[PDB]
DNA sequence: CATCTGGTACGACCAGATC
DNA sequence: GATCTGGTCGTACCAGATG
């Protein structure tokens, strides 16, 4: 529920998701729709604006606001917003979110030691002071991969990275609870804080997708216990 | 000038990057900033809601919006209204962004053979019935890409090249003009085609460091001239 | 409570699109 | 122009946070 806003934003969104106002489709009249939902236009409004950012709506002047399949226009920025809403398919999406910043990480890894491997290393070695737990490693771990990410000196892999935190550490804070993975993760960092000195670029590709498997089997044993939108 | 909300939030933004809201400060009580740029609570409301969701404020009740150190909390959304601003490093970023639909292309691109290598083809098809000039192939060749990421099985890509189409765009509408980039674009859509019904994957991240060191000297070779 | 700061509520009006 | 639809305005009031 929550208030005014928040409620009629969960609510517009819900009736996206399913099929109520379905995307491709015209969507009430701001006058009509905020009755209709009950809040006020101005705070229906607040909540029109906020969401036509996300990437839902594309509001126009004199248009009418238009609904939108978001993977045509969004970004990382919806992960999280998605896990909600898609309950059943999720193992799917983290699988997919954690096959990419692995894939990615390669390249932006690399190119963090060829340029910068000075400061390659000023991240690399925050794990040494950090917290054993779970929640506190996770925080870490994405700190390290977005640490480099602005060091491989290409910024955007950052925005990126910034992108995935949200879902991303979430995974984190789960996955991660098991000390046998804050082990691999661990090794794996300090196996590279010796690459920047020894300069042996090659030796990444070979880790990460490996790191992937490695941590995914992790993962996926750590699983075995327990609309609308499209694509393509 | 503009709109109210467009120029009170051209303003809001501008004044962050130009440390007059430093980040990591607090930002003026609504009924104060309201006042001080023109516009009404109400419509400086709407301003700074969607602001805080590309990721600059970060607004709570009693509390008082808060700015950001936006490096921190943004997305590519955002790559647009930088090199607005920034209109002096700009070739930096761009060249960065090209030097990353690169980089990341081979892997998803390669990707997207192994797994739906028939609608990759149906994707590279798309350039047959075009257009030649500039701008309807702009629109081509992200599609290329971004119609590659998703058929590439993991939608996730499609986000990120998804983000970057803003920008990704007035860069093929001003390279491709010149056909000689045209050309080399197109050699390189067709040299792939037959690759997934060559399916020999191993053959992907050669061409496309390639090609992008390749479209880049042209594109650089179109800079150092105004 | 007094009082900051954000959140909502109406209601009259301005402005782009459309045919 | 007549009339959809979104954009702005102002004001009086409600609600969380903090001394
Ligand atoms: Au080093
Ligand atoms: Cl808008
Ligand atoms: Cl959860
Ligand atoms: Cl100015």
């Amino acid at each position: 529920a929550q208030s005014p806003a928040g409620f009629a934003e969960e609510y517009i969104i819900e009736s996206i998701w399913n099929n109520r106002f379905p995307p491709g489709t015209i969507l009430p009249a701001e006058r009509e729709l905020s009755e209709l939902i009950g809040v006020t236009r101005t705070t229906l409004r607040e909540v029109l604006q906020r969401l036509a950012r996300d990437g839902w709506l594309t509001i126009q002047h004199g248009k009418p606001t238009k609904v939108n399949n978001f993977w045509e226009t969004s970004g990382l920025n919806i992960l999280e917003t998605l896990a909600r809403l898609d309950h059943e398919s999720v193992p799917q999406l983290i699988d997919n979110l954690l096959s990419v910043r692995t894939n990615i990480s390669t390249i932006f890894i690399r190119t963090a030691f060829r340029q910068h491997p000075d400061k390659a290393q000023e991240v690399l070695a925050t794990a040494n002071e950090v917290a054993d737990h779970a929640d506190a490693f996770a925080e870490l771990d994405y700190n390290i991969f977005r640490g480099l990410a602005f060091a491989s000196g290409n910024p955007i892999y950052g925005l990126i990275l910034n992108g995935m935190k949200g879902l991303y550490t979430r995974i984190g804070r789960h996955y991660f609870a098991n000390p046998e993975a804050r082990s691999l993760a661990l090794g794996f960092y300090h196996k590279l804080s010796a690459l920047c000195s020894e300069g042996a670029h090659d030796q990444v590709y070979e880790t990460v997708r490996r790191y992937g498997h490695e941590s995914g089997e992790i993962w996926h044993r750590m699983q075995k216990n327990l609309l609308a939108i499209q694509g393509r």
